[PDB]
Formats: structure tokens, C-alpha cells, sequence
């Protein structure tokens, strides 16, 4: 079947839009959210269209204040209302008559997976959940956390007063890159060298609001909605040990896959028929079918 | 001097609501929090008015959803919201021509002791932070967790139907206390019976934030921020081991006060002439008034 383009509301009041992937009759149905500051189009439709070859109903949009969706400023990144949208996103898909409504399950790929365990660990209404080299620590150096928050404080100030958001850079004109966005800097050139487009500026009130955001702080509460971590061996952007350190922190059921030999990306090169067969068969044996 | 009605616009775009207990001159300042779920009216006044008495230019307000501030749901507490407001508070402060800019000092009891502390970790115009009993989790039990979360979940869509938000009380009908409602519960009666009103309904919403909320990630950011923790000896609605746990993870300047053989509010009844003279003494070492 072809895509749908769709949007829905979120309890905030903003309209996101997405695609959505019919299978081709009733049965489970999956939410993917996208990597750090991206919008749904790159590499997921293909992941999206697998899936729903295989009879899953996938859903995939921009998240708040990216892409297609609504939502001020740009390129503003809150995992919480990220993770609140993703229940907003699940009541609205429990209305599609192709999907069973016990059969929903959560997918997210780098920040994606993130926001995907935190929506996991507060909704039970998600049948299972997995999580692909899950970006999980974005504090950086906490010894230049000053400069950023100092910006996020005058940045408040400056729009109390009519003046445009503030962003930051993935790299400084001198070559720097801020505190928390060495993951950034690292996938953009490589994303940009095959064609998928950046937005090279995340807002300042991005690293403000990260710094309140632990997810190992409720990835313990998942359970017992059975989820699945997607490891990366050699992961040097989201670092494999974070990744196995949030596995750790959750209780059972609880499954890990570890790509050997893979990177933060380059997966994508490698056996991914093998990769998502994994996936499709921790979803079948945890939702039935 | 009398203190005046006052208000000021959130960056969010809401109207707080507050009274300004000004000062005889251009001197220091201080933000007054209130505890969970309460309005500015009760307790904090008189405090004010000592502080306005000894020089200090107080404001008093209602958080987000309480009292006479706008906001919907009400009743729907919001830490991370509520210190963020704590930064706009500041900025009203700097901008109008009262106070001296770099005296201005935030304070707070119970729920208002954690988002100032909160407050005082992300904003470095802060010059003094002072915690009154402090609450520091409002976890309860967290095998607890799962009838609240389930009513957030429905809550949510309910409120995307049409429906009004969803609210719980301090005590259910057969006697029961909700997870994470001990504190209020036990306050309530106490406050009720000095004829303080008492909001006895609070958002299901307020459980869902909190537990992304762990004022623990982020107080040892506070330094070099001087920050004052007064601990009642005896609390036993917000731990006094707690309070202690959360103190040592804070860096100096830090400085502490316990309250020997007082509880969670009844120090009001004690020696607070004395109390207040020990907070006094801790903003002029700070702030050189
Ligand atoms: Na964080
Ligand atoms: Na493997
Ligand atoms: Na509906
Ligand atoms: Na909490």
C-alpha cells in the first residue's frame, strides 16, 4: 500500500505531521521517532516500508518544532514533551482500524530511542518498545555547562523582550563545537556527504532543558512492557558504554541486540535484513502474532 | 511600606500573579516560593513582611495553576516549569527600577525549596538561594506508580475529547491516600484547622512530570551560588534524611541550619525571630548589605 501523509494533536495543542505505512489488513502497528534534531524523512522510510511489508503499520512524523510539524522555536529539542507527544501519538493510532490496539509498539533510533524508552517507561498502553543506539547522555563537560546555561538565562530575557530564539552551531566559525553537540558535529558531515540535508542549529534552551532530563532515571519503570536495546559495538557518538549502561539500569524483560563491528551509523551498510528480522521477531513474540 | 498587587509575563506566556513587599531604599531582593500546591497567601506573608522590615524588597506569587496566576490545568504542579518561571521572575526584578540587580536572592519552603533549589542551579543572576525544608521525592511507593501513571495516560486523551482534566484528592473516599500525596494529605488537615485554605485536589498530571523531575541531577550545579538548606530535625513529611542526602550532594559555598525538634511545618510556632536572624545573617555575608 502507499503512504498517507497525516498529522494529529498533541495535548499542548500542536498539529505534527507524518507518514503513515498501512499494512495491508488489521494486525500490530509501530510510532518510530527519528535521530537527534532530524525530521522523519531520512533513513527511517525505508525501515518504516519493511516493516510494513511485514505486516506492521507504521506510523513515522516530525517531532515538535521540525520538519513538517508545528511547534516554536525551530530545532528546539524536549525530550519530556517529546515523550508526552508519543502518548498523544499512540491515542490517536489506537483509532486506525488496522491497528490492534494491543499490538502497538514503540521504535526510536538515536535521540529517537531515547524519547521511545522514556514514552515506554510511562505508558502501558505500548504493547513493546525498541530503542536503536539510544543517545543518552547530552551533558557533555559539565565544567562548560556555564557558558550555555548563561545564554539559555539571557536568551529568555532576549525573547521576553521580542528578540528572536538564540541558536547554537553543531561547529563554531573557529572551528569549536559547544558543549553538548559533539554528537551532532560528528553525524553531520557524514549525513550531508549522502545527501540527507541538516539543520546545523539547535536553540540554546535545548541544552537547558537537557540537563534535567536523565533517562536513567526512569528507564526502570518500563517493565514490565518488554523493550529491546540495538547497540552499536563500536558506537563513538553515542557512546556503547551509555547504551549499556541505561540497559543495565532497566529490569526484565528486557532484550539487547549488539551490532558487532557497527558504528553509530554505518549499520546501515551492513546486513540490516538481518537487523530488523531480529527486531520483527522480539516484536512478534512479545505482542503475538 | 504596603505591598502591592503585581504581575508578570512568563516566557511561556502566562500571567503570575504576586504582591511586592517593597523595601524603604534601593537594596537587596528575594523571590519567595511556596510549598506543594499552595498558594502565596499562606505563611509566606509575614515572612515577607520580617524581610521587607529588614530591608529586603520581597515578591511573593502564585505559581502556574495556583491561587490568582494563570494556568490550565490548575493545580498541576510542574517543577522544571516552575523554576523556569523562577528565571522570568528574576528578569522582572533586574528590569524594573527597585531592586539592586546583584542582590537578588531566591527562597523557598517545601515544594518551593526544590525549585528554588532547581532555580539556583541553571541561573547564575541569583546571587543567594536559600531551602526551607526542602522536598526532595515525591515518589512514594513506586510499585505505586502504576494506578496514577494508567490515569494520566486516560487523562490525556480525555482532555484531547473535550473533557475537563482529571483531578485527585488528598484523600480518597474510604480513607486512602494517593501515592504520592502523604505529604499533602497530613499538611491539609493542619493548615485547614488554622483557617488556611486549602486546595485539596491536585492534577494526576502532577505525578506524571514529577517523575522525570530528581532535584538530585542537578543541585550539585548550584555552587558557587551560596545556598542555605534549613532542615527541620524531626520532618517526617519530607524526610530530614532526604533533606541531609540532598545537602551533601550540593557543593560549597553551602551552608546548613537544622531546626532541632521541629517537624515538616510546626517550626512556625517555634523561635523564627531566631530562625530568620540565621537567614539574614546568611544573605548580608553574601550579598554585602
Ligand atoms: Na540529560
Ligand atoms: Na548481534
Ligand atoms: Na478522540
Ligand atoms: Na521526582
Amino acid at each position: 500500500l502507499p503512504r498517507s501523509d497525516v498529522e494529529f494533536t498533541t495535548l499542548d495543542g500542536l498539529t505534527l505531521r507524518g507518514w503513515l505505512f498501512p499494512a495491508s489488513q488489521r494486525g500490530p502497528a509501530l510510532i518510530m521517532s527519528p535521530g537527534f534534531n532530524m525530521p522523519k524523512d531520512a533513513i527511517l522510510p525505508d525501515i518504516a516500508k519493511w516493516f510494513q511489508e511485514h505486516g506492521i503499520t507504521c506510523l513515522l512524523y516530525d517531532p515538535r518544532g521540525i520538519g513538517a510539524s508545528d511547534g516554536e522555536p525551530r530545532n528546539d529539542i524536549d525530550a519530556r514533551q517529546q515523550a508526552e507527544h508519543l502518548h498523544d501519538a499512540v491515542t490517536w493510532f489506537k483509532e486506525n482500524p488496522l491497528v490492534n490496539e494491543k499490538q502497538i509498539a514503540l521504535w526510536g533510533l538515536c535521540f529517537g530511542g531515547n524519547v521511545t524508552l522514556a514514552a515506554a517507561a510511562f505508558d502501558k498502553r505500548v504493547a513493546a518498545a525498541i530503542a536503536v543506539a539510544p543517545l543518552i547522555d547530552s551533558t557533555g563537560n559539565p565544567e562548560r555547562r556555564q557558558p550555555i546555561l548563561e545564554l539559555a538565562m539571557h536568551d529568555r530575557a532576549s525573547r521576553l523582550d521580542g528578540e528572536e530564539p538564540m541558536y547554537l552551531p553543531y561547529v563554531n566559525e573557529d572551528g569549536s563545537i559547544p558543549n553538548g553537540l559533539q554528537l551532532a558535529a560528528e553525524m553531520m558531515p557524514a549525513l550531508e556527504r549522502l545527501g540527507i540535508p541538516v539543520e546545523n542549529r539547535i536553540s540554546v534552551q535545548t541544552y537547558y532543558k537537557s540537563l534535567s532530563w536523565n533517562i536513567l532515571n526512569v528507564v526502570q519503570y518500563i517493565s514490565p512492557t518488554p523493550a529491546m536495546m540495538v547497540t552499536p559495538e563500536l558506537d563513538v557518538s553515542c557512546p556503547t558504554e551509555d547504551q549499556l549502561n541505561c540497559f543495565e539500569h532497566m529490569k526484565e524483560p528486557k532484550e539487547l541486540d549488539i551490532l558487532k563491528g557497527k558504528g553509530h551509523l554505518d549499520w546501515v551498510f551492513g546486513d540490516v535484513e538481518s537487523i530488523l528480522n531480529r527486531q520483527l521477531d522480539f516484536l512478534k513474540r512479545h505482542m503475538a502474532f
